[PDB]
């Protein structure tokens, strides 16, 4: 039996406050996903945080700067809530990020160009939200399989460089009035 990181616990605390999710080892159940890993310090086999997963909560709140302290985190999966307010920039720091789905939240400001440093992503749904700005940021996400912007306020057009994508297989940029498609 191992135990969680103390780090990816202390963090997941202020997460869960933050986006509402109400009331010491949380691994495998409501909603988080752990993985075995080496400990920075030690060596030693330790639990980390790699997965949050909270569709249909009825969440009212916001996703915390600290999201960027759960270093492991490969998904962040908040479908079908009422979440509010911007993207934070700190979830950046979650480098091995493969999965974001925002869809069908409140969720609003604009998507900073360097997201697309988020190299892993495969899955990324902001569909039904209010983001609005430029969809550059998807230029270098070249490993996306599933990718919706729908039903958002998004103006400019698509990144010429989604034509090259290969492994897209599932793409919808509908329901954003001032949105062109990627052309040459
Ligand atoms: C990615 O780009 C965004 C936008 O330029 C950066 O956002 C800024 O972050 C700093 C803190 O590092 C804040 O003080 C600023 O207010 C943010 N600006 C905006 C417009 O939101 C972000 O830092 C960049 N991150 C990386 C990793 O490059
Ligand atoms: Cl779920």
């Amino acid at each position: 039996w191992l135990d969680i990181d103390s780090s990816d616990l202390k963090a997941l605390q202020v997460i869960e406050t933050e986006l509402g999710v109400n009331s010491v080892n949380p691994c495998g159940r409501r909603g988080v996903f752990c993985e075995r890993r080496h400990s920075a310090t030690t060596g030693e086999y330790v639990l980390r945080v790699t997965r949050l997963v909270y569709r249909s909560r009825s969440l009212t709140g916001t996703i915390s700067p600290v999201i960027g302290m759960l270093s492991e985190l490969k998904e962040l999966t908040l479908s079908n809530n009422q979440l509010v307010n911007a993207v934070p920039v700190d979830i950046l720091s979650c480098k091995q990020l493969e999965v974001l789905d925002l869809r069908k939240n409140r969720f609003s400001g604009q998507i900073p160009g360097n997201f697309s440093s988020l190299s892993r992503l495969r899955i990324l749904d902001l569909s039904s939200n209010k983001l609005s700005g430029n969809l550059n940021f998807l230029k270098n996400l070249r490993n996306l399989e599933n990718l919706s912007v729908a039903n958002n306020l998004f103006s400019g057009k698509i990144p010429e460089q989604i034509v090259s994508f290969h492994n897209l297989r599932f793409f919808d940029f509908s329901g954003n009035r001032y949105l062109e498609g990627p052309a040459p």
